[PDB]
């Protein structure tokens, strides 16, 4: 796999986001050369927000109309998820603050767990996880506003009801941490 | 409530098909405008494999330009077993990813979910399994086909999951797997 000359980029799409043909070849470890084309979806980076509630044993999650979704099964496209954002010209922590005020909390103190490819097979998308702790002290739309259990969301990841990646990832770490024991 | 589709522009088609999609939502009151990407690759299906013997995961590790461009200075991805489903069944898929990528013919799955992975602008939903294996399970070298370049990685499961601390494992479907084995004891 070892060795990979890029040979050209097309853009295919430059709408607003860009959509890219890359052509580079890769040396195989028997050697051969093999010229790969691949499509490549840069839509930027983002950060997401688990919050959480140790004293009630509640997160906050967001429900929204995803279209992506709603064109691939998901019947009336509302899908629930972690707050999240694009790191639209900000650093992560800087972004994802925003987002929670936004979204949802002034939160205080956060928690960064791991950055990760989300879907790297044709996408750049890197995003930046964090949790943070929410109260009243640090306090209408197509945006909704969900307190549940934590309980609660954990069944929903076993029913379907939640089916969205980086919202389970960050359940689960929420599950094996011990904030929530 | 309410969804209508306006148009949906077709920005680019070879394999996989860039949309620009109009749409109309309705709020509680009762119209709103949008237009969105969406990119449609197709769903596909991730295998974890482990041994309980051993200890041991079964991981993959090939080139993403996709991670290339973007922050992954080689490019090369550990991740777990995937591909597309290209019209198989999610199981049907796996078992041909998993014999072919890795060398190993699976006994018994286990499906955990089906999770979009990039709802932003992606149609992507994955289907995530895990299998036990067995050293007798293994009937070739795997490293994939056609123009695949795939390195199977053998390592100690604890091993794995330092590395999502380190960094060496930053992908999220195999993040996901990982922590789902830890949390299930079946590694104990
Ligand atoms: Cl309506
Ligand atoms: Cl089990
Ligand atoms: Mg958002
Ligand atoms: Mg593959
Ligand atoms: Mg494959």
């Amino acid at each position: 796999t070892q060795q990979i000359t890029l040979i050209k980029d097309k853009i295919l799409s430059d709408n607003y986001f860009t959509l890219h043909n890359i052509t580079y070849d890769l040396t195989r470890k028997d050697g051969e050369v093999i010229r790969h084309k691949r499509e490549v979806y840069d839509r930027g980076n983002g950060a997401t927000i688990l919050l959480y509630n140790t004293k009630k044993k509640t997160v906050v999650l967001i429900r929204q109309f995803r279209v992506a979704t709603w064109v691939n099964g998901n019947e009336s496209g509302q899908l629930i998820e972690s707050c999240a954002g694009l790191l639209d010209n900000d650093e992560p922590e800087v972004c994802i603050r925003k987002e929670a005020i936004e979204e949802t909390y002034e939160v205080g103190e956060v928690r960064k767990l791991f950055e990760l490819y989300m879907s790297p097979g044709g996408v750049t998308e890197l995003i930046h996880f964090f949790i943070a702790e929410y109260s009243d002290n640090q306090r209408d739309e197509a945006i909704e506003v969900l307190e549940l259990p934590f309980s609660q969301a954990l069944e929903m990841i076993k029913t379907g009801e939640i089916r969205d990646g980086k919202t389970v990832l960050l359940l689960n770490y929420l599950q094996t941490s011990h904030l929530m024991d």
